[PDB]
């Protein structure tokens, strides 16, 4: 006899509650919107209606990445993960951005279904304060069978969050073995690992933990599909993706993306002894042939007005695609990344003297900081809301002094694991680099030429290692962020600066109609 498991499963949502265009950003013609909290739910419970054994799965990141964690600050995750009934989430490393404190009393403590993490332990102080409101696993009923949900989350954590310091973060690996024995030992044969790590990680927790008979992912952002795919986005593998672990099994590896646009649907065939039959399934576009629920539609109408406080009025034009897309602006030169740093460096223009045109010429900001493209195409009209999804952490854009050595170090550390779409790929202002990838890590910077501050006409000169450079850059990169941490300990200098969405917000207000080129900042021999 055999045993269907029907996994549904989100990942990176992002605060995306509401519905929203086809690249994430505001909805605009209601006609052509996806994804959103209540279309989620409508689809969830046809499944549930019709499959008899479902797990409704978060992979991590739903904090982060529009107005409603602005305002909200992870409250509207609790509440609207309960009304959708999820069974389980993973805590992605965007659940720390407000530190353990902003994790703790909005989500964890209103919670009603389990928050999943296997390699976070907690230390000291916390240990009390937190015990419980996190599990490393959880066993759940589903129909007469078991099925234990272990979870795990990056590494990288805290390089790109605030956990602090008493939270020790271990590797997944290591940190899921014993829990998934655990499991065993409970008479639960059907494991599933629910985390946060990347499409790579989970297929090394699927090749190595022995018992692990599905891995659902997140972090990587990564589509997956078995077919012609239903809209932009491009497959980087079958759905699932099969890989044959250590022990001769086959394990399906899953992911669904971001953004809430599609929710993942995979059926797995088990035997009586929990070992994976078969699976097969794809993640559902949510377009809008599937209906909104009306009660969740009206409380997500409910706690919409306090966001519609939040001006309406035109900053101003674009007449150009404003390119922040993840696929440009962490591999290439991307017209956002431009557009930002021509707004960080014309924010800082104090003509003082006559010696300097300005004190500050050059602009570095992570790749993976750009968190939406802005869309043209209607009236080229840019408001707040959409640079809040283009900027949505609440950072300062803040002037430090660095050496030339410590510049190089950080271009360096720029590329030093390029193809795997992570956020380190700087964009830049008052910088022309030019790579090799052909070369080693720590020797792919070819040519990095900068443009003057002690000069009447501003002109592009070599680096110099030994002479100091005023940027401007986020505070992330300032306190160490995105493993620059040759930044935080190298800094000469480090002045508190103005609030990110506003210095952009004032240069659109200033310039009225933009059209941001690729200029070629950024080469690649
Ligand atoms: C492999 O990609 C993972 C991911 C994909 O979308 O992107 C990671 C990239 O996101 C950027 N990032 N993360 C945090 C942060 C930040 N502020 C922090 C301190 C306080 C508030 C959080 N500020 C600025 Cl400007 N960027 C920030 C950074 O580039 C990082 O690599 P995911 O979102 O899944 O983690
Ligand atoms: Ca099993
Ligand atoms: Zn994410
Ligand atoms: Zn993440």
């Amino acid at each position: 006899s055999m045993w269907e498991l029907t996994i549904l499963h989100t990942n990176d949502v992002h605060s995306r509650l509401e519905q929203t265009s086809e690249d994430s950003s505001k909805c605009v013609d209601a006609s052509r919107c996806m994804g959103g909290v209540a279309r989620l739910f409508t689809k969830v419970q046809q499944i549930r209606r019709a499959e008899p054994n479902v797990l409704l799965l978060d992979a991590g990141d739903q904090y982060q990445g529009t107005i409603w964690f602005t305002v909200y600050k992870g409250a509207e995750v609790a509440h609207f993960m309960n009304a959708l009934r999820y069974d389980a989430m993973a805590l992605g490393n965007h659940e720390f951005d407000n530190g353990v404190e902003g994790l703790i009393e909005p989500l964890l403590k209103e919670a009603k279904f389990p928050i999943l993490s296997a390699n976070i332990k907690a230390k000291g102080p916390l240990a009390s304060q937190i015990s419980g409101l996190y599990l490393p696993y959880k066993v759940l009923p589903v129909g007469d069978e078991v099925v234990g949900i272990v979870g795990y989350t990056s590494k990288e954590t805290p390089f790109l969050s605030n956990p602090g310091t008493n939270l020790v973060f271990e590797d997944e690996i290591t940190a899921l073995q014993p829990e998934v024995d655990k499991l065993k030992t409970l008479n639960v044969n059907k494991i599933i690992a629910l985390g946060h790590s990347g499409f790579e990680m989970d297929k090394l927790i699927a090749q190595k933990v022995r018992g692990v008979d599905v891995v659902v992912g997140g972090h990587s952002n990564t589509f997956l599909y078995t077919g012609n795919p239903p809209s932009k986005e491009v497959p980087a593998g079958k759905y699932p993706f099969i890989v044959t672990s250590d022990d001769g099994r086959k394990v399906p590896v899953v992911q669904a993306y971001a953004f809430g646009k599609y929710l993942g649907y995979l059926k797995i065939e088990f035997d009586e002894r929990g070992n994976v039959i078969s699976s097969h399934g794809n993640p559902i576009l949510l377009n809008s042939s599937i209906p909104e629920d009306p009660s969740i539609k009206a409380d997500i109408n409910k706690w919409r007005i306090k966001l519609d406080d939040y001006s309406t009025q035109e900053l101003g034009k674009t007449i150009v695609y404003l390119d922040g897309s993840s696929q440009s602006c962490r591999f290439r030169e991307c017209n956002m990344g431009n557009l930002i740093c021509d707004a960080m460096i014309n924010n800082n223009l104090r003509h003082t003297d006559e010696m300097f045109w300005n004190h500050v010429s050059m602009c570095i900001l992570n790749g993976g900081g750009i968190r939406s493209p802005i869309d043209e195409r209607n009236d080229g009209t840019i408001t707040w809301e959409n640079l809040a999804a283009v900027l949505p952490f609440g950072g300062t854009f803040d002037l430090v002094q660095l050496k030339g050595s410590t510049l190089k170090k950080a271009f360096e550390h720029s590329v030093h694991r390029y193809g795997q779409s992570t956020g380190e790929f700087l964009q830049v202002g008052g910088i022309h680099v030019v790579y090799d990838l052909s070369r080693k890590p720590g020797d792919r910077v070819v040519k990095l030429d900068v443009l003057c501050t002690k000069c009447r006409v501003p002109s592009y000169d070599p680096l110099k290692m030994d002479e100091v450079y005023k940027v401007i850059l986020p505070n992330f990169l300032a306190n160490g962020g995105d493993g620059f941490q040759m930044i935080k300990d190298e800094l000469l200098r480090h002045d508190s600066g103005d609030q990110d969405i506003n210095v952009v917000s004032t240069y659109i207000s200033k310039m009225k109609v933009i059209y941001p080129a690729v200029e070629g900042r950024i080469k690649f021999s």
